[PDB]
């Protein structure tokens, strides 16, 4: 299936419904209200590396002082690709906000600084490829019971605060992704 077709599930942390230059929809946040804190903060500051008529994705954040994450359905077994959507809109030195992210329990990414990869104000994404087949989640080598939901959380360290701008779920193999630019 064509990319607008083959996404399942998709959000933007913080924000209002909008739609991508592929065709994705990102639903306005089912958190609002919840646990965390929205914030427009980014609002103010053109974002590099992004497609500009897309900036809105990473100008709005969901953060917390304590672990939170957002729990997903997933209907059929398959292939998926889980793709994770990032900009820091206030430091600008590494060693400052630093966190981890865990799938159903597993550590997927370990000391996200996401500073230190792309620099002040500029994109970047984290693309998890996994596969759910016989009752099991298979992800990073790594096998766990698959009861029906996921639940994507991001974890609360010794460095600032966890955060996520916004978030996908696509079937298919990471070589159906679309990559952002290669950056200095
Ligand atoms: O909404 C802007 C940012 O707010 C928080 O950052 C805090 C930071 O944790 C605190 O140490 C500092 O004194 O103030 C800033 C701004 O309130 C979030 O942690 C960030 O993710 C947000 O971008």
């Amino acid at each position: 299936a064509g990319l607008p077709e083959s996404v399942i599930w998709a959000v933007n942390a913080g924000g209002e419904a909008h739609v991508d230059v592929h065709g994705i929809h990102f639903r306005k946040d089912p958190l609002e209200g919840r646990v965390g804190r929205a914030s427009d903060y980014g609002m103010k500051l053109p974002i590099l590396r992004s497609n500009p008529e897309d900036q809105i994705l990473y100008q709005t954040e969901r953060y917390n002082e304590e672990t939170f994450g957002y729990e997903v359905p997933i209907k059929e077994e398959g292939d998926y690709v889980l793709v994770l959507k990032f900009a820091e809109v206030y430091f600008a030195q590494s060693q400052q906000k630093v966190f981890d992210v865990r799938l159903n329990g597993h550590v997927v990414v370990k000391d996200l600084d996401i500073f230190d990869r792309v620099g002040h104000s500029t994109a970047h994404d984290e693309i998890i490829p996994m596969s759910i087949r016989k009752g099991k989640l298979s992800v990073q080598g790594e096998v766990s019971t698959f009861t029906g939901k996921l639940y994507i959380e991001f974890v609360k360290g010794y460095y600032d605060n966890p955060k996520v701008c916004a978030l996908y779920i696509m079937a298919g193999t990471v070589d159906d992704v679309p990559k952002l630019q290669p950056h200095p």
